[PDB]
């Protein structure tokens, strides 16, 4: 079978295996920060760097992929916490929207909310125009920042959190769960055809943006990652 | 939310905060051996003693757990390596089945091969009275041995084997990632009713089980969980 | 720190993760075969796809890296048995050598027998123009094929042949162990410093070659590898 | 030429291949259990029962050899993690030192800190009567527990680690590469003359020991060799 695997403890400006897109930065740490807290409109997005074969025109198989990840998002005065974090699957041209406001956009699609991707988002703010529930909450996207479906969560100030996902290409289901700081779990999974929806190669990665009000601290903190692809 | 979460690194018996049934031992590398090699039809059973809540007769909502553990598998002459482990969810009166023949039953079903009791096998035998696949997999099952359904895998002897299991309520489905020897991973996923099949409190654990003839050494090195209720 | 890690236990035309050079091609088995039996002076090579930091000129530090594969060479009517496999490092932007005639360059290097790059080769052939020794031989190769030391090795057609490298940036030693088909085990060190040989960020590969009558099977059947670059 | 080759995926006292010493145990899934964690100045050693003939004082050559090797140590409330484990080589009368103090010694040297062997260790304590280094590291050590030269590691508990092993007899080169828990690898490598430092037969093994209020459980779980002399 084919595999990629991969696991950052930590990060590193000069990383070969790391693509920076837009206001993305390094701490000292070696935590990424995606969004630069004096821009309006602000956008980063980091992305492994080699691109990975999902599925197989030939054989028609789907990969099936384990993998973990800890962020954090902190306040900052005087501005609105937003807008959030984005786990997401694109096609390895992906790249910034043109012109991207930012925002609710999450830094993944167009004013309208649409663009090419899949991904789980952790949105900090309600963005009417997306039809976002009323509170903070973990989504399911599919081509579009209005979640095809979600699931209320809080996201705490200085919190870090924890996140697990399963894709199992047979059910093609995406599972995933949330640990909070406090020690409580939430989960959202849904069908998604990766397939039908992407290309045959990809990127993985994160994305985060603000506004001109709305700024806050977004940080990824590790990341791990095994997809697996049956060759015969 | 009313959560429930641990995390064993390693066990000892004269923790209170475990059941030890039928031929379960620990080693003192903390490893909880689940058979006897020495015994024939053996049978051992491990469950976390306090027992979970995992749906409300009051509010009507069911819970969502994470939880991770590895094990470990290996040959010994000169016996064929069986019968395997399974990780189950059952009452929280749960007990090694009477005049339990051991073997194909994994230590949770009758000779016919039915139980109570939803769990996840790593079965390394082929018994073709429970319609097993002709090699190693990994099965969802629920109630019986029968698996309501398997995904081929591979039991390697000596191999620390990793598993992480997301369960969401809401889709009431199970979904499992085996973290392979060779660095493949292996997933399986399945809807199950989790409230139309278990009471309330139920004990979460971990079974193995052999025969006159077949034998292996059956591990579990560590093990973590967490589940959440919502209780609003 | 930044470590850059992976194990193949087959191959796969497709997977992004590769590099293909040349007449390089994948069998239905899952082999790499690098030389086209077919043509004159075949030349094929196979890099992984991402670039490695072996060394840092902002800190000065170099990474230490162990790596191991499994190759075979097979003899074929009515064509001489050459010329052999070369595992090599070289700058990230490298290519087959502009109008490479094979044969005793191994495919990383020009008629002279220079070229830009360290590797360990499995010499099949005795070049007198290249100083080789007159038998078959494992060498470790600094900008030329005229090696910087060799052991006396014998290719057994047909045979498997493991391979282990540990290359320690403290000492700057390259240490190869080479384990034969009746048992015994080959071993060749030389220091080798590559902060001093090598640009910052290089490629891992393989690369094999052939003339008009020397032609053979070249088979790489596995690779797991992994480097480690301090960052502090 | 001579060579030596084993593997064991597992080992058991009544095997003849194998001498045991001191505290030593093996555990009922064939792994070896050198410390004790109950008595005090715990000292187990392992020894391949058939000497190894290094070198000849006939002809003055020296054998090569390459070795693999995992291991794990845990922790264990409420005693201090300590004090390691050493692969070694030695005369093949070597005992434990009469009257062992364990500890710091590693079950190899006096209360000074000498002895007669050569060996690879993986210290969690650091004793400042060897002059260790302030964290834990892994050594070269020859014959003496005070390091010719060592590097900074991390003991992981409940970890499992691979060590590979290389000695160039040609440039009296020894490399040691082991792995981390986070992906990393480590490696150290040291200029060794054995034949000044042994005689023409040896024994290869393994070492751990405790003390009052250090102990810890090292475990020894699989062990492949292969060693070359050339006879004319
Ligand atoms: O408060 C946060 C929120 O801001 C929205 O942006 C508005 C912007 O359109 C305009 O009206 O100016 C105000 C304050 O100057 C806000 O910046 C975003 O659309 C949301 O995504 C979120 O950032
Ligand atoms: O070989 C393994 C396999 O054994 C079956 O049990 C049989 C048992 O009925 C009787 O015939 O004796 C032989 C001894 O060779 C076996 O022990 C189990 O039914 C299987 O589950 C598996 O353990
Ligand atoms: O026999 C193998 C050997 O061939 C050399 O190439 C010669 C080539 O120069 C010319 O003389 O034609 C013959 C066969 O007709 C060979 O192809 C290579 O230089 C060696 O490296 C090796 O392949
Ligand atoms: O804590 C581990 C460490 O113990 C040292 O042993 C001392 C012992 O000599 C005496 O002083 O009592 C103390 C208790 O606090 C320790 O047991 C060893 O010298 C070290 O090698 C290591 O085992
Ligand atoms: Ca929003
Ligand atoms: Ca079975
Ligand atoms: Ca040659
Ligand atoms: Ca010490
Ligand atoms: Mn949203
Ligand atoms: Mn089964
Ligand atoms: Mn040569
Ligand atoms: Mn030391």
């Amino acid at each position: 079978a084919e595999t990629v695997s991969f696991n950052f403890n930590s990060f590193s400006e000069g990383n070969p295996a790391i693509n920076f897109q837009g206001d993305v930065t390094v701490l000292s740490n070696g935590n990424i920060q995606l969004t630069n807290l004096n821009k309006v409109n602000s956008v980063g997005r980091v992305l492994y760097a080699m691109p990975v074969r999902i599925w197989s025109s030939a054989t028609g198989n789907v990969a099936s992929f384990l993998t973990s990840f800890s962020f954090e998002m902190k306040d900052i005065k005087d501005y609105d916490p937003a807008d959030g974090i984005i786990f997401f699957i694109a096609p390895e041209d992906t790249q910034i929207p043109a012109g991207s406001i930012g925002g609710g956009t999450l830094g993944v699609s167009d004013t309208k909310g649409a663009g090419h991707f899949v991904g789980v988002e952790f949105d900090t703010y309600s963005n009417s125009e997306y039809n976002d529930p009323p509170t903070d909450h973990v989504g399911i996207d599919v081509n579009s920042v209005d979640s095809v479906k979600t699931v209320p969560w809080n996201s705490v100030s200085g919190a870090v959190v924890k996140v697990t996902v399963i894709y199992d290409s047979s059910t093609k289901t995406l599972s995933v769960a949330v640990t909070n700081d406090n020690g409580d779990i939430t989960t959202i999974a849904q069908v998604v055809d990766l397939k039908a929806k992407l290309p045959e190669r990809v990127k993985f990665g994160f994305s985060a943006s603000g506004s001109l009000g709305g700024r806050q601290i977004h940080l990824i903190r590790s990341w791990s990652f095994t997809s697996t692809l049956i060759t015969t």
